DNA sequence: GCCAACGTTGGC
DNA sequence: GCCAACGTTGGC
């Protein structure tokens, strides 16, 4: 089962989209987060 | 059925 | 080894 975010690190806490990543930008390809909203334990 | 975004992988 | 496209799926 894919793994959820922690809810707590400072990516996690925020709650909305900086809109000026990779991400954000390219979101309708990509389907990925905001780069400034990924959880830090989602990384590792 | 929609939607946000994780897992896999493939291009670099 | 990074990172983004694609496929997918959990929650609604
Ligand atoms: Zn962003
Ligand atoms: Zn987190």
């Amino acid at each position: 089962k894919k793994r959820k975010r922690c809810g707590m690190c400072a990516p996690c806490r925020r709650r909305i989209n900086c809109e000026q990543c990779s991400s954000c930008r390219n979101r309708k390809t990509g389907h990925q987060i905001c780069k400034f909203r990924k959880c830090e334990e989602l990384k590792k």
